[PDB]
C-alpha cells in the first residue's frame, strides 16, 4: 500500500507509503501531495483543463481510496497532457518555498535532534528572497554561506541566482549530516518538477581553518548569521574579511563595523577603515512580516586611502 505521483517532466514518480507520514504538528504528507498537484496545475494551465473540477475539493486525507483517486486523477491528467505534447526554467518564489519545505520534510526525519529549520518557510524564506533581490549577483560571483546548517539558504540562493558556484560550510555534526540528505533530496525534487538551479556544494568544515582563509579571500558574496558569534570568532572573521577583494560583500545579521564609523588616528586597525556598512530592511523597500534588518558590508580600501591623502594634502 502506497501512493504515486507522476512527474510533469517524465522523471521517476514520487512514491509515498500508506499510512502517510506526519512531519510535525503543522505538516503531513497528505497536504504535501495536494499542494504538489496544485503547484503543477499552476505551472501547467493545460493540466487544469484535464483535471476534473471536484477532485481537489472533495477529499479525505484519512482514507486510502480517497487519496488514491486524487493521485490517479492527477496522473491520468499528466498522461493526457504528455499525449497532447507528442502532437528547464527557474522555479517561481511560491514553488521554491514548497520545494524547500518538501526537501526538509523528507530529509529531517527526527526533528527533535535540531529561527529553527522547521520554520524556515514560514519566517526566513521571505527575508532571504528580499536579500536575493537586493544583493544583485552575476555569473562572475562566488557565494558562501558561513555556518550553513541544514543548507536551506544555499539551496534558495542557488535556485534563484546565476553565481559560478554556491557554498555552504557547517562545522556541527548533526546539521552537516542532514545537509547531505537535503542536497540529494533538493536535486531529486528539482529534477521531478523539471526546474533549473545553479551549481552548489554543501560541505562539512570550520570556516576559521587555514583552508578557508584563501577561500574567503576569493569569495565575492558572503552570507553570515553572526548574531550568536563570540568575540574571538568575530575577531578572526574580521581578519579573514581583511584579505577580500575590492567590492567583495558580506551580508550579516549583526554589523561587523559601526554604521557611523568615522576614521581617525586611534581606530586605524578597525575593519571599518576598509569596508562600507549599510543597514537594509524589507520595511524600507510592500512588506508585512517581522520588522527585521540585515547588514551589507562592501570591501572599500579607498576609506583608508582617503584618510592618508587628507593627512598629506590638508
Ligand atoms: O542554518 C542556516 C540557514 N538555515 N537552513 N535551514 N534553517 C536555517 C535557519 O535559518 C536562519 C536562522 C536565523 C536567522 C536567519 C536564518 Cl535564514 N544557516 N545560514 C544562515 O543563517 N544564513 C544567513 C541568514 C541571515 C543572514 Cl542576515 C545572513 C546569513
Amino acid at each position: 500500500l502506497e501512493l504515486r505521483l507522476k512527474s510533469p517532466v517524465g522523471a521517476e514518480p514520487a512514491v509515498y507509503p500508506w499510512p502517510l507520514p506526519v512531519y510535525d504538528k503543522h505538516h503531513d504528507a497528505a497536504h504535501e501531495i495536494i499542494e504538489t498537484i496544485r503547484w503543477v496545475c499552476e505551472e501547467i494551465p493545460d493540466l487544469k483543463l484535464a483535471m476534473e473540477n471536484y477532485v481537489l475539493i472533495d477529499y479525505d486525507t484519512k482514507s486510502f481510496e480517497s487519496m488514491q483517486r486524487l493521485c490517479d486523477k492527477y496522473n491520468r491528467a499528466i498522461d493526457s497532457i504528455h499525449q497532447l505534447w507528442k502532437g528547464n526554467t527557474r522555479p517561481s518564489t511560491g514553488l521554491l518555498r514548497h520545494i524547500l519545505q518538501q526537501v526538509y520534510n523528507h530529509s529531517v526525519t527526527d526533528p527533535e535532534k535540531l529561527f529553527s529549520p522547521e520554520v524556515y518557510g514560514e519566517t526566513s524564506f521571505d527575508l532571504v528572497a528580499q536579500m536575493i533581490d537586493e544583493i544583485k549577483m552575476t555569473d562572475d560571483d562566488l557565494f558562501v554561506d558561513l555556518g550553513s546548517g541544514v543548507g536551506q539558504v544555499v539551496l534558495q540562493v542557488a535556485a534563484a541566482t546565476n553565481c559560478k558556484h554556491h557554498y555552504g560550510v557547517e562545522k556541527a555534526d548533526i546539521p552537516a549530516k542532514y545537509a547531505e540528505t537535503m542536497d540529494r533530496e533538493f536535486r531529486k525534487w528539482m529534477k521531478w518538477y523539471g526546474k533549473k538551479h545553479a551549481e552548489y556544494t554543501l560541505e562539512r568544515g570550520d570556516f576559521l581553518s587555514e583552508e578557508w582563509r584563501e577561500r574567503i579571500a576569493n569569495t565575492s558574496v558572503i552570507f553570515v548569521n553572526n548574531f550568536a558569534f563570540g568575540p574571538e570568532v568575530d575577531h578572526q572573521l574580521k581578519e579573514r574579511f581583511a584579505n577580500m577583494k575590492e567590492g567583495g560583500r558580506i551580508v550579516s545579521s549583526k554589523p561587523f563595523a559601526p554604521l557611523n564609523f568615522r576614521i581617525n588616528s586611534r581606530n586605524l586597525s578597525d575593519i571599518g577603515t576598509i569596508m562600507r556598512v549599510v543597514e537594509l530592511s524589507p520595511l524600507k523597500g510592500s512588506w508585512t512580516g517581522k520588522p527585521v534588518s540585515y547588514y551589507l558590508h562592501t570591501i572599500d580600501r579607498t576609506i583608508l586611502e582617503n584618510y592618508f591623502s587628507s593627512l598629506k594634502n590638508p
